[PDB]
């Protein structure tokens, strides 16, 4: 046996939308469920993205954890089970002496499913909202497989440059876009679109995503969960 | 020559999906036109469940029938041209001396259409909204390919069990899902889920849905159409 | 280098769907850019139809043009490209002295995309909206590949037979649908409905379209942009 838990969410389909939108690139994850609250670490099949969902019991309506463990699902099951959790629903996540999950949707019924169980030297920070690098990323996948982001004294650009096409995305404070530019020194760095589309898929205005990079290194995107919680990836550069 | 008629629905948009929601399972039908209402009888091509949809009279702004005869059109030509018809248009089934249907579909015009045509004794009922048997079938559809329906004395329980998973939902009088449950003893019967999801897709709270079973025997679903007509399925128990 | 020009047009999605609208049929277009306006030129891969696109410079908010020249640019890209604008985005084509397009959608932000580039006598004239005859060549699509335009002195018919089924669409001024019907003689001509499809995708209540033709002869159809600018579409009959 390994130690029991009972976890309550208030609204199934947002959770269901921080699990889809923290493993649209991963198979696998580990589950470290403690007193404190849970993370979900993750790393995609080609090793370039690490991904960090941190969940802490002040996001609960019930947060039950006597002890500290490690957890693995099926990531596929997990996302189709959840799938199913409607808008304003409860979510129950318990756990007993076996090694099971018992999630529940609590709703116009309660429905039970059962499923088995197993410091970077950044240069630059800049505080953009949600839909706008959404769109950058969108208008990069028209013309290439990479994009570059670079910093200069209050300035963030994005650009990517194909074998006959080129876009650029030009930001200031005057922006509406960017809410904050800090930058030690010019700062810029490549990175592949197929991993910045499933980092930035299904965000909006009433996200305040951060960005942090260096020259030729990773990029850490972060995003809140509810003012507490956070999804941290953890981007490895283009070659 | 075949008798004549001429039936009008208000609501050609209803009518395609009642006609849609009945024939998800088969391929051919055949409908019995008398004075008293329209019948649609078919069976899906694996005969393991029997629909029976009954139309009457009192449904239909105008219903001209001075005969009786059973009719078959291609059902994928007629659900095509019936897929046409907008929300609050009028539906015109007309039919002549010559094996011809001839549908009308009147709005901001009027586009006329013309087709070549050719006691269970059970332990169990329960009356259920629509939306709760809907979930819970394709809850169970992520687990198995078979669905478990148990009713016991004032609950109703579904459930579905595979390799690795499983899935519960279970109903009492306090739940606002199930209206009514008449038992005569405990009576369990498992279904193939393929057809339950045909049955049910489409339904929601505004539907008041009848099933009756039996230990180790079919299903009757039944729920009404505009409370004068009915859909019927009589369902094989899987083996 | 070739003549330089800014163009602006306010309402970028709406600039998309017109060049979506126009260039459904075709791969590649000439677009005439002179003092008075735009005009795109295209013919279809199978020499069916003739698509003439004419946006004058009062469409615009700002419309420098200070010679003539007639352009090419890869018709994917551009749709990719334009496809990207939001509602209420400005729309900015700007070319320098190089042979490229710079496309600029200011919203959010600015987003700039860089591209390289390169009397029918007729006998009936029918003035339609735009959701009846769209409707009309949908229906004509389930029965048939070609579609038959007939009119008489106050009547409009569309009619297509295929090898067991038939469909009709009568219409007078007495329909909501038939805004003006100017007939010399009884007319009767036959369109290939792929081409037809492609033409009325997107239309509704609000386009008043007109459509030319006569016997045996090709057919003109015409609808309005912002009351200055026009889609014609120049379609040959079917043999």
């Amino acid at each position: 046996g390994s130690m029991p838990f009972e976890i309550v969410f208030e609204g199934a389909k947002e959770f269901a939308q921080l699990i889809e939108t923290a493993s649209r690139l991963i198979d696998e994850a580990a589950f470290k469920v403690t007193e404190e609250g849970i993370s979900m670490r993750a790393m995609d099949p080609s090793r370039v993205v690490l991904i960090d969902l941190n969940l802490p019991a002040s996001i609960f309506s019930k947060y039950e954890v006597d002890g500290e463990e490690t957890i693995g699902v099926n990531m596929d099951h997990l996302k189709k089970v959840l799938k199913r959790g409607k808008a304003k629903e409860t979510l129950i996540l318990r756990k007993g002496e076996e090694n099971f999950l018992e999630i529940s949707l609590q709703g116009t019924a309660t429905r039970t499913f059962k499923l088995p169980l197993i410091e970077l030297p950044f240069t630059a920070k800049v505080v953009i909202l949600g839909d706008v690098i959404k769109e950058a990323v969108k208008d990069a996948s028209l013309v290439s497989d990479s994009m570059k982001f670079i910093a200069k004294e209050n300035e963030f650009t994005m650009r990517a440059e194909g074998e006959t096409q080129e876009v650029e995305v030009k930001l200031t404070l005057e922006d509406e876009g960017l809410l904050d530019i800090e930058v030690q020194e010019e700062t810029k760095s490549a990175y592949g679109i197929s991993y910045l589309s499933d980092m930035v898929k299904g965000l909006g205005k009433a996200d305040e995503v951060t960005i942090k990079f260096g020259n030729e290194m990773p990029m850490q995107m972060e995003y809140y969960i509810r003012d507490e919680g956070r999804l941290i990836f953890l981007l490895a550069p283009r070659v």
